[PDB]
DNA sequence: ATCTGTACATGTACAGAT
DNA sequence: ATCTGTACATGTACAGAT
DNA sequence: ATCTGTACATGTACAGAT
DNA sequence: ATCTGTACATGTACAGAT
């Protein structure tokens, strides 16, 4: 009941995302149109919407929207980087319109994400009918973030990706663990789809810096949150409801409330839940462990998952498993400790962060 | 126990299935070569195996094979015969075939007869044709009798025709996510050419679902797990291969139970698995009472001669225009006694 | 004349609105 | 409950190119 | 336009364990 | 008797090479 009236608060008004969708796509639609020009090296890239809006988890707003632009790319050849399973130099022993990026057979991504930047940037100059600027380049970040003033603040982040369509890097072997969940030939069909590679583009000081390339599975989060059951029939018409997603959007938004009030918890974002739920779909697969009507406790048990993770600083990246989001090396004890003691807080006096 | 040890012998063994395929792979890639590589009216002809050995449903041996060589045209305009739902006139290469499925079948049979003659390394012959039938039917023996249907099918990648649109009733049971995919696949049409002396039979097709029925056999849990290895197992098959056997048996005993077939059987389960959705309503510990109400469902679609095509819903398998009364009333008292009887037809 | 990248045309699950 | 906008998968038309 | 290579589904067969 | 784990077998989707 409480929880019903926060996911009425968080529900979207098909207002807003009629007003929210009808520019961002313009948007999308000409900058997709400039990629296609004759002499860009974008020519061919393809659209795929991701993220939380496509996925129908999106909270409060209608105000964040994230697509790729993915560039198929044949005959790549993949160097692992430092056993990190998430990060891999990207070769070509071929020699093509990626010409100007590559470096010696090396594939450059700072490269390649400052050609596709400034085309973006000019294409946007020439926008007249709508208020919308270029973020200014945030470290760690694959995107070209738009800045849209429908009069309403939206951002969108235009992610450059490559395309591979061959079998998947086997750091992910072991990864994706879905066979007593979706089953295996969900997860057979799944990992025949192609996987992508978007920039890394820290600016640690690391080697390799500007040639870092990070696999993304948008596609296939997509695919999940919209297929989530382990009956087919979960919330369709002819089926039952679950509260999968709905405790998704109850997790999020307590991080979302919390990353507003304290700097401190900058390290965190909102993958890191999204990964911790797709290990609890996967430790409680079946759909009557995720009954509307238990709604409470099944968003307690996910906190309870969710702060075991913090307190063990073990949080493994859903596709590549042997990667760590919550080691040391990415987020400091004392960031874990004080998330720890925030959430316990709200878990134990009745989630007042809900009421602001 | 008893349904059980008679599922252990109709079981395929492994050794049989792997000579009778590698003899029936044989002749099928040698028949596909001829029928594009040769430049023939069906240049472009693709492989789409079906039926009960792909289905892995077959019983008893691997002793017959469906092959549907499926070919793409575009604009084929489905004017509808006379309401039967399935039946239909087709309008807009071919030019040598309205597009007469008699025509374009006598070609296609002439070619397997012609590549069939040049086969010298296998023992295999063309059966005679059947009026009513779409296939040209091939005789293996390797020394085993083995039976292949290649059946000839036109393949339409638009909307499915309206017969259909309140066909596949899976909403409940595999979901409007799968049945609206499952609807965006082609739809296919093979011959049909009775001798029954109606009207426009001659130029007549008839709809395949075939491809979509394989794809339910081998997913057909309202889990996504269910018969995989880290779900449970269901006995769903098991009583299809239970109900098929049954009526085997009855028909090969009985000439008055000639005009019933597997496809009879096939339907009337995949009512069921839509009537009972939960895959524990077909937990292998209820083998015993899945099959006794498969047996009712049965019995009662005879009681009532009503058995709608799984596809077609207007489409009635049992109507007296194609099976008379007293053999749906003959079928009726086979099984109401073997079913009395412990199944006595079982055992031999 | 035919070919074909682009974009319209069709259908419906999802979920907000009433 | 029904009505209804967006997203998206796949079929098809055709201005402009060959 | 054709065909092999790959991965893992669907099966059968059976020893050891329960 | 069933369950489990490994071996053995064929069928099928599709990437990539020719
Ligand atoms: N650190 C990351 N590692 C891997 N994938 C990531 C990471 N951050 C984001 N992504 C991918 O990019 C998508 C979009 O990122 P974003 O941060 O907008 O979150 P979201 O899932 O859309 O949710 P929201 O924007 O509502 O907070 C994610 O859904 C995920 O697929
Ligand atoms: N009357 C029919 N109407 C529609 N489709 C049919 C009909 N008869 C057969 N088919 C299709 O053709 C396939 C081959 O039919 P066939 O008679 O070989 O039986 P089957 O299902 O393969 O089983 P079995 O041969 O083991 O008895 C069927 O599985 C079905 O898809
Ligand atoms: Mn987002
Ligand atoms: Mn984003
Ligand atoms: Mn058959
Ligand atoms: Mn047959
Ligand atoms: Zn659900
Ligand atoms: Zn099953």
């Amino acid at each position: 009941d409480k929880l019903k009236k926060v996911l009425d608060k968080l529900r979207l008004k098909r207002k807003d995302i009629s007003e929210a969708a009808e520019t961002v796509n313009k948007v999308v639609e000409r900058l997709l149109r400039r990629m296609q020009k004759r002499e860009s090296e974008f020519k061919g890239v393809e659209q795929l919407n991701t993220g939380s809006y496509y996925e129908h988890v999106k909270i409060s707003a209608p105000n964040e929207f994230d697509v790729m632009f993915k560039l198929e790319v044949p005959r790549i050849e993949l160097q692992e980087y430092y056993e990190t399973g998430a990060f891999y130099l990207v070769k070509f022993k071929r020699i093509n319109p990626l010409s100007h990026f590559l470096e010696g057979e090396v594939l450059s991504a700072t490269k390649m994400l400052s050609k596709f930047r400034k085309i973006i940037k000019e294409e946007v100059k020439e926008i007249k009918d709508i208020d919308v600027s270029v973020e200014k380049e945030k470290p760690g970040s694959p995107a070209v973030t738009l800045l849209i003033r429908n009069p309403e603040e939206i951002s969108v982040d235009i992610i450059l990706a490559l395309e591979s369509k061959g079998s998947w890097p086997i750091s992910t072997k072991e990864g994706l663990p879905i066979q007593g969940w979706l089953g295996t030939k969900v997860r057979t069909n799944l990992r025949r789809e192609p996987f992508y590679l978007v920039p890394k583009n820290a600016k640690d000081g690391n080697s390799f810096q500007g040639e870092t390339w990070r696999l993304s599975f948008s596609h296939t989060e997509k695919y999940i949150l919209n297929n989530h059951g382990i009956e087919k029939t979960c919330c369709e018409s002819s089926g039952a409801k679950c509260c999968r997603k709905e405790c998704l959007k109850l997790m999020k938004y307590l991080l979302e409330q919390l990353k507003k009030e304290f700097q401190e918890l900058d390290a965190f974002c909102s993958y890191h839940v999204k990964t911790a739920i797709f290990h609890m779909w996967t430790q409680d697969p079946q759909d009557s462990q995720w009954d509307p009507r238990n709604l409470s406790s099944c968003f307690d048990k996910l906190l309870a998952f969710f702060l075991e993770c913090l307190r063990t600083e073990k949080l493994d990246h859903y596709f590549i498993p042997k990667f760590n989001l919550f080691s040391q090396e990415l987020i400091d004890r004392k960031s874990k400790e004080f998330l720890s003691k925030k959430i316990e807080y709200e878990r134990n006096n009745g989630f007042p962060i809900f009421d602001k």
